[PDB]
Parts: C-alpha cells; structure tokens; sequence
C-alpha cells in the first residue's frame, strides 16, 4: 500500500541519517511509533499529539507489542498542541511531521513552525504530505500542490537554519508526479 509505503520511506530517511533518538509530531495513533519501537535501531521514541484520547488509543495498541528486555522504556507519550512551544522537544536527532501540515489551518501553521524549526530544532526533520494533483487525476480538497509544498518547504529554508531535499513515495506519473510528498530538511 501507500500509507506501508510511507512508513518505509520515512524510516529510510531516519537511518541514512543515522537519526537514533526520534520525535514524532502530530502522532496521532502510533502507526510509526508501533514501527520504530520494534526496531532496536532506534534510541528514542518519542510521541506527541494534542489529543490524550488518540495517545490512549497508541498505548493500547502499542502493548499489544511483544519486546525484549529494555526496549520498552524507549518509548514516550506526549500530549500537546503542535503549536505550543514545549522544553521536552529540544534534543532530538529527527521530527517526523507525517500528513499533518495540510492539516493545520495558515493561522496555526506559522506558530507550528516556530515550535518546529525555531524551538525542538532537531537535526532532521522529516515531512510528507498528499499531492492533491494527483489524487485530482487519479480518482481531500485540503491537501497541497507540489509547488505549494516546495514554496512552503524554501520559505522555511530561508527563515532558518535547514537546507532541504525532496523525493518521491509512491509511483510517479510523468505530469502530476507521486502521490505522496515528501521533504527532508537537514540543520545547517
């Protein structure tokens, strides 16, 4: 599938960048928690989300693991709003931000981004969002366009202090590109 598709392309992203301790923004109900807690290669796994119900929801799941020893305590639930500046972000080697931003409404999004690239500031963050144009062609009217995300992506790039690369998830098409967006940004 796509979304399998997603997680593996993300982890991908996090190991080649040798991003140990990570910090999952918007979380929701542990699909890449459940992923990067069965796999020793990560340090830290660190969930966040403004809503307890959807972390109840990750621990439940997440129990359902089977784990040696310490692996457990690699783990973390936090609950908060992405836009709230939080000491506990600061840290970490990567932020995952998976089909979150298009989310956000411009308001909120502006103080996301400050809790993000200003405050945790994490040496890799990683960011995935539909491409609206070809959901449009193959057939969700909040998601971005491809030249939507790369704008938002080097006007991020030009407020602090990350460069970035983009790549493909999900099978291109020639015209409208991959069904998936997806943006790594490296601390300068």
């Amino acid at each position: 599938s796509l979304n399998q598709q997603r997680m593996n392309g993300v982890v991908a992203a996090l190991k080649q960048s040798n991003a140990r301790r990570v910090i999952d923004l918007g979380c929701g109900q542990g699909n890449l928690l459940k992923i990067l807690l069965k796999d020793s290669f990560f340090e830290q796994i660190t969930g966040v989300d403004v809503s307890y119900r959807s972390l109840e929801i990750a621990q439940e799941r997440l129990d359902r693991l089977r784990l040696p020893r310490n692996q457990w305590e690699r783990l973390q639930l936090i609950q908060g709003a992405l836009t709230y500046q939080d000491k506990r972000f600061h840290g970490y080697d990567a932020a995952t931000v998976i089909e979150v931003i298009e989310h956000l409404d411009l308001s909120r999004l502006g103080a996301f981004e400050r809790v993000l690239f200003e405050f945790a500031q994490p040496k890799i963050v990683i960011v995935t969002t539909p491409n609206i144009e070809y959901n449009v062609k193959f057939a969700h009217r909040f998601e971005w366009t491809r030249s939507q995300f790369q704008n938002w992506a080097n006007k991020i790039t030009e407020r602090f202090a990350y460069n970035v690369q983009f790549q493909p998830i999900g099978e291109a098409d020639p015209e409208v590109g991959s069904p998936t967006q997806m943006a790594v940004f490296i601390h300068r």
